[PDB]
């Protein structure tokens, strides 16, 4: 028993860890097969951020002007590319360490692990969360560009988000390895505003699953309820919509713990309204969104 | 900016992990040099955990009992021997992907990341820190025993934990590897309980500076306070006391945020006595002390 903010073992994703420097501005890339994935504005200078036509500052560069470093070996860069926001540069050499890898897109709500690099070298992992308004939490500091999010499933390491942006709040902005923002986020410093940050419902009723399971308790309660009037309570606090599809995906914990989905749903709405009257969950003050369904099976059946 | 909870990449890790099965009872050993470590309680059955007599388990057993598996291969061990509380199990080959090493023993309060392990597999990696109890409040499954505990220094990794046991709240206790159990536990299923336990005083201190940091600022005020005069009022809310050498420790983050440690004592004194009125500090609804003065430094500076 025990329950924790557990990120995947970042070793297989380590090994795709490279420096990639463009002139002044330094950061990361990953390397797979024959091709180092980083953020296109490795190309601008700190005025270019200010306003850059990319395409434009493409001109002026050729494949000598990336500094690839890997560890402290340089790969020949024998092409370069612009798909969306990130740039490809296609090297002699294949990663050696190249894992059985897949890019996904993830939706909000999804949690995914995120190796924290500068200098192409892993300083942290941590796991979280597409909030609904589409940026994360992280914790980036200047040189963390580059830096990936990623979940294994078994063999496969799953890439679905590479590091560019920072807003005001300390929540940040990136793209898929395709390098398409999530949200309707730029590659510019220019003003663009986070909506609403909504809780994930669905993973917040997983979270007191995962309490249950673990023998913290006392939230249940002898009510149960709809989808509809749960939801109904749920908007003026500010939590995502709870659907048939979030119920199927939360049945194996269901089945688990032999407590409906509607029950904890009731659960959940005296809590919204009443708070948790000083007691914690789990040694959390507050209601925990950050764990999908299956991080929960997969902490408490224990998969690798 | 930005703050998390957040692990040190455990590929270096990942490399030293061995399924160790002995009769019936299988689970993790480190595997460094031409040695495994593990839990000496591979040996038990079921029913000699109860009160199990090591030495006289140890009688009936050769090298050969011992299935060291690696993934999919079989280290021979040639050589066993018991240290305290762990197997130190002597095999023909040297793992090839030994890390730079050291074994230290922690003192509470000191963090460290745990690589979770089930049949020699990391399935997770978190960090967590040694409670003045001696306890940890790990996530730990069957299975989870002979997973460590480890920090890095550059190039160095230093184990600091194996896991062992779980004792009633899903608290977690284990040894060095030197096989020590941290605090007064015994490998056996008799009753023995955690003492008290108490909140990290100047890791909770830390988290503030590491929260003024990121621009959560409002816990700050007017007041500052003395050493004996905060511990007098800290003692009754169970905060681990403070010394001159806690607030040495702090000056970095002291330095680096302008406001001298007694200030930032009285601040937590306020919110021992006030609470939090129902705001968080970096998205935490209570006071977080599972953070060492180096967590933050390491984090906010961005180390690697
Ligand atoms: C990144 O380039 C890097 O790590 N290598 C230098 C860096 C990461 C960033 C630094 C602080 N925290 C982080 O996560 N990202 C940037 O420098 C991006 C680049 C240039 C500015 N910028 C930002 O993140 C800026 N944010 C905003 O402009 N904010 C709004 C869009 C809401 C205004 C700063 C102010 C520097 C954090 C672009 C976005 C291409
Ligand atoms: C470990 O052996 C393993 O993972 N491989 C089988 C296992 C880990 C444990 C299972 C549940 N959560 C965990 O962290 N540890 C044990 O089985 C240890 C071994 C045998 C019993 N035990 C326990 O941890 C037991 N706890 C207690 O006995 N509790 C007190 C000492 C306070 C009574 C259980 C009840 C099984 C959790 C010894 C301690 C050698
Ligand atoms: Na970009
Ligand atoms: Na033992």
């Amino acid at each position: 028993s025990g329950f924790r903010k557990m990120a995947f073992p970042s070793g297989k994703v380590e090994g795709c860890m490279v420096q990639v420097t463009c002139g002044t501005t330094t950061l990361n890339g990953l390397w797979l097969d024959d091709v180092v994935y980083c953020p296109r504005h490795v190309i601008c200078t700190s005025e270019d951020m200010l306003n850059p036509n990319y395409e434009d500052l493409l001109i002026r560069k050729s494949n000598h002007n990336f500094l690839v470093q890997a560890g402290n070996v340089q790969l020949r860069v024998i092409g370069h590319s612009m798909q969306n926001c990130v740039l490809k540069l296609k090297v002699d050499t294949a990663n050696p360490k190249t894992p059985k890898y897949k890019f996904v897109r993830i939706q909000p709500g999804q949690t995914f692990s995120v190796l924290a690099c500068y200098n192409g070298s892993p300083s942290g992992v941590y796991q979280c969360a597409m909030r609904p308004n589409f940026t994360i939490k992280g914790s980036f500091l200047n040189g963390s560009c580059g830096s990936v999010g990623f979940n294994i499933d078994y063999d496969c390491v799953s890439f679905c988000y590479m590091h560019h942006m920072e807003l005001p709040t300390g929540v940040h902005a990136g793209t898929d390895l395709e390098g398409n923002f999530y949200g309707p986020f730029v590659d510019r410093q220019t003003a663009q505003a986070a909506g609403t940050d909504t809780t994930i419902t669905v993973n917040v009723l997983a979270w007191l699953y995962a309490a249950v399971i673990n023998g913290d308790r006392w939230f249940l309660n002898r009510f149960t309820t709809t989808l509809n009037d749960f939801n109904l309570v749920a908007m003026k606090y500010n939590y995502e919509p709870l659907t048939q599809d979030h119920v199927d995906i939360l049945g194996p914990l269901s089945a688990q713990t032999g407590i409906a989905v509607l029950d904890m749903c009731a659960s959940l709405k005296e809590l919204l309204q009443n708070g948790m009257n000083g007691r914690t969950i789990l040694g959390s003050a507050l209601l925990e969104d950050e764990f999908t369904p299956f991080d929960v099976v997969r902490q408490c059946s224990g998969v690798t």
